[PDB]
């Protein structure tokens, strides 16, 4: 690989309902998003079938629940502008159908819930650098204006909350570098400067927290094994050292919080099957990758369900979403094999950077 | 003090609302519910003004938001059934005032969120079982009949979901010992036997998670000191031995997981202060004692803002809600002193369990 | 029991060889040292038989290996002085009889290696302060004079080395509380004012260390139960609140970090059996009491052999001395049953500190 | 570097005598081995001045202390056999001189104690399998026959107790991977197959314990960057993944376990100063590399005094011996800058082992 690529992402983007079921949201052959959904919160549950939101879409959407249990969808459009879809009730199959935010979108859209309840989202914009614009109000549809916080991307951002409420936003920059930019006050307007965490990254950043708070971010490296990177203290100025781990991954590695409050990665693996590395014990060292049978054609992604059972999903050589999950709620559980989720297939409509 | 003494509980429930600006219910003298809710979602926020429920009530109240954002009170009435009152949209002052749910009730109610999104309250019956109720389907106001869980209580109920989403319910029993019993499935009526963490309390249970997953059962014991056991394995009936901490405690303790993801207890003193002790390590020693200037009449109710940091509500000695909070979101920030929020004076409607 | 009572102590004293075999010391009928030891270092091993060290003495025997590997033993003598005895050589059964160190001593003698490899004796003296004496060389029968470090003891001394390597001794004193002397820096003679740790305890104070450097002191409480307190930081004055553990002890306590890196306690327990509980994570909470089949009629003295089993020794009804040990190198090994290592019979001769 | 590079080593071992006072030996421009010591145990010491064993020699020197406290030394001399030489007791600089052991010698010695007290040495023979021989007593010169654990080495042996007294050996093979092999019972004469740890290694492997009992391994990679494993259950068979940690060294790394038990590493860095890492928390991430004034050239050697203080040893460029050290004992301690040990000048007497 070369220091600029961009490894293959998820081909569905999934959120839980207000009660927890799982919902996802694709893109299909029509060029349409569409979405299907547990019954009932459970991984052994009958699905709903796939249903289609009317419009044509350019990239690969993004999904987050409001503060009032709603989902709502953001995708770019025909006109390159951002658009957004939302459940009218929680745990109701009734949507707005699409409505504009404008703009001039250049990557897919992320998603970010502040801890005052309203989402902000955050894009590539049309100069390359990190706009965003947000809810003025919690789970209400009015919005800022489009504001610019700089910079210039090569990937897509990803966003997540510190502990202490403070959004912190991680995109690779021009020197195919990660680089990060934060809040420097929850849930305000005021931003830090742009920092570069070094280390070349050839996928998008992934970050999640961990128990005690502290955000650790992966993402795959130059040679295409998995690195990451946590930080160390209370602040965004604080990060370890960067450490990889042996093993060549070829997708973005997705990455869960398991029941026991461990970290587990999902990565499609250099034999282009499932890999899975769970850390041993508290900050513990991580376990040799483990392998599902069956050749799988995209970067998986990963869900709980209201039980702690974690779930996966990805592509299948026949272009339709297959999903596996764990049989009981145990880190040491056993997993089923990939079932279908039959009705569609997908492609992957995620905004080509270059 | 006795064995069969239950310790003063705390004069407010609080919650957070969808948004995370905290919201008060207390008992004034005129024997009605009032609220008093942050205008922002930050500790040093301005704070509404208190506002009353029409209704006389008999219990303290408890609250609990709704998987949709909603707020939702519980009571007991001059009937001594239960009644109910919740937000008609979240984060909006608009109630729906007191609807009844009938059956008769002996203690406070305590009130749970299964992982399904459908809350669950549990009473101490007219036969002094436990018996509980639950909406039949997530964040909806139809409810399922009252349903006995037997036993024999002798301590208001304390709920909390294990990490695979099992309900546990902890209370004392008649030989004064801490009993408990749990769901065995996620969010269904399947429970266990009731069975003995043995002890004698002298207080309500309080419950609470670690990070791991794993819960941790505070209470006072017969000497008047603080003490606590948890679970340490992956089920509901592998716990720990008991421990106490040196200090006599003169109420109720409190419990929460600061930002950090170690625990903190907060609880009246021995000379009638708020003490505090905190984890000095993951699981670690616990700290000395830390007092607060300053005399209570309550046990102390704690909660946490937006920003992640804690604040503690207390009645003052002229019958008056007072607060104090952290001036930083950092485990070691300095706290304000005791602020007053003016305009009632309230009672402890606390159901006498004798 | 009262305040000043102390409990009930080990039989005998064990050290390891400098091959590691197991060596015990203990007091006959006849009022003389006897001892005996492994053949080889494992618990299975045969042992030697007893041994008769000419002497009358009037103390337990306090017994340590020097840096040397050869292994020492001190005693209170029929004048009341302290006596001691070395092999010659190390892992040789060739050993000098008693020789005179003086002093006028009123309690069993403590001794602890600096870290700059010369032994150290800790004793009550005639005017129940602490006194102590030093080699002033390194395993080099060369003694200083004896030295006050002031205070007033009502149980044993008990030492043991910071990280550091300074010397930290703890003892009760006139108020029935724990406590506290220390080196200000490592293996020299300076030493801090006597500090007291609160609480009283009813036997002598047992310390060891962690893994991660800090000591940790386990005592009987006033209500008979087993508590303990640990340093929280990078010295001798930052210490934890003291924990206790439920069940009730009718014995010291005896302390030992197993192959894991986990601390164990071993105590006589209110049955008269031998009890066990366990750290069940770092730092973790502990297991319930396990007790072992058997009436004893000592304290516990525990020590681990060469490939870390961890083995018992305690007196038997009958007078003779008894062990146990792990079947394998295993913190979840199982244990053997009692065995006899027959000979002679035990008598306390732990001095009567009243 | 090729996969077949051996980074550069050490120029001193180290021991701690008796009394903890540190020694060093290096082999200077007459190709013997020369000798230098504290005369107190504390890195501020004035050090004695060098002094020469008379004799060739034509490997670096392994040295380790017997279980009786006096230092031993192994080299390869001018026949290519194993010779030692001894302290004829501990903490005299008396010392018996060369003498032989025989056999054939491909690498430089290693040299480990079991715990029963007796020393064990592990070489590449004249077959480049692994050979061994012991004392069959302790702390006796009296040795076994030489015998083989078969294999192919292409480094130099590592040995290591585990936490139950079984040695093991790491090595790298034939295919330039890290194996190793190990005892089956403790101190016994029964041993497992060779068994791969897979990844390429280009330093020999470098060998600790962690505080729980877990031995952690060291090495530079092929990117020559710094990379670990370690046991994750209580044998040998159970490893995590490999990790690597950013950064060039350009010599075999150095662990150490400070105070606190956490690990710290030290190797000569990309710009040829010495560079160091610690972990931040228990098994936690690993800091950023922080570098030290001064070129230097050699490995570095590192230990610790008896107050717990580390110190380092390198060659400087002006191909004397220089340490630095802590300035407290703490985690967080500044240091001192390099000062000399002068009088003699070293050579690298490695062997070359193509
Ligand atoms: C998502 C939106 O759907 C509509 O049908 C289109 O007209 C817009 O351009 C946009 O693509
Ligand atoms: C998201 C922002 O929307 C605006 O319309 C554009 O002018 C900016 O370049 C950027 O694309
Ligand atoms: C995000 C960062 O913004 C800056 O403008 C650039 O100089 C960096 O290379 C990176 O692209
Ligand atoms: C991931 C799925 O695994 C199965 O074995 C295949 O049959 C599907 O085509 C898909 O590749
Ligand atoms: C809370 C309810 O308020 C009403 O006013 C009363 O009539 C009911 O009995 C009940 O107390
Ligand atoms: C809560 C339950 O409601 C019912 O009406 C009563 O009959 C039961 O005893 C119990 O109090
Ligand atoms: C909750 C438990 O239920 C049982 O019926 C009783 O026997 C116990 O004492 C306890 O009250
Ligand atoms: C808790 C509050 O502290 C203050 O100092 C007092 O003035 C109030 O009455 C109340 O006791
Ligand atoms: C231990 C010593 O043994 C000797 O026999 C006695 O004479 C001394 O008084 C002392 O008791
Ligand atoms: C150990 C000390 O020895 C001396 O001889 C006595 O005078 C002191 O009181 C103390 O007993
Ligand atoms: C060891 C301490 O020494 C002091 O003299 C006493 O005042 C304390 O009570 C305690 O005995
Ligand atoms: C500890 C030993 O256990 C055995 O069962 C008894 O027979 C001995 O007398 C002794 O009490
Ligand atoms: C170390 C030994 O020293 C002696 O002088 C030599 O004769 C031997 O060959 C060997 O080198
Ligand atoms: C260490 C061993 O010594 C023997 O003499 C040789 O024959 C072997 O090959 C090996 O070198
Ligand atoms: C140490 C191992 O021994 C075996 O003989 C070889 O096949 C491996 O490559 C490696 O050298
Ligand atoms: C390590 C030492 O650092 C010093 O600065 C140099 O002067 C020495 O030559 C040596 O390189």
């Amino acid at each position: 690989i070369e220091n600029s690529a961009i490894a293959l992402s998820g081909i569905v983007s999934v959120a839980n309902n207000a009660d927890n079921r799982l919902e996802v949201f694709g893109v299909s052959t029509d060029s349409a998003v569409w979405h299907n959904w547990q019954t009932a919160p459970l991984p052994n549950s009958s699905w709903a079938g796939w249903n289609k939101f009317n419009g044509v879409v350019t990239s690969k959407p993004a999904v987050h629940r409001n503060s009032d249990g709603r989902l709502e969808v953001f995708v770019r459009g025909t006109d390159n502008a951002l658009w957004h879809n939302w459940q009218t009730a929680a745990d109701t199959n009734t949507w707005s159908s699409w409505q504009p935010l404008y703009g001039g979108i250049t990557s897919n859209p992320e998603v970010c819930l502040n801890s005052d309840g309203r989402l902000e989202v955050f894009v590539r914009g049309s100069d390359n650098a990190l706009w965003h614009i947000w809810q003025t109000a919690a789970h209400t549809n009015s919005w800022s204006n489009w504001k610019s916080l700089g910079g210039t991307l090569t990937s897509n951002p990803a966003a997540h909350l510190n502990a202490d409420g403070r959004i912190e936003v991680f995109a690779r920059g021009a020197d195919n570098a990660l680089w990060h930019i934060w809040q420097t006050a929850a849930h305000t307007d005021q931003w830090s400067n742009w920092q570069s965490l070094k280390s070349v990254i050839t996928s998008d950043p992934v970050v999640i927290n961990n128990c005690d708070g502290r955000l650790e971010v992966f993402a795959r490296g130059a040679d295409s094994t998995l690195r990451h990177i946590s930080q160390i203290g209370s602040d965004s100025v604080s990060w370890s050292n960067w450490q990889c781990l042996d093993g060549v991954i070829t997708s973005a590695p997705a990455a869960v919080k398991n029941i026991s409050g461990q970290l587990e990665v999902f990565a499609r693996g250099a034999d282009n099957t499932l890999w899975r590395t769970w850390q041993t014990s508290h900050n513990g060292p991580w376990s040799n990758w483990s392998s599902f049978t069956g050749i799988i054609a995209s970067a998986p992604t990963v869900a709980k369900n209201s039980d702690g059972r974690i779930e996966v999903f990805v592509l299948g050589l026949d272009k339709a979403l297959w999903h596996l999950w764990q049989t009981t709620s145990s880190t040491t559980s056993s997993w089923t094999t990939w079932a279908l989720i039959g009705g569609i297939t997908l492609i992957d409509a995620s905004v080509i950077l270059e």
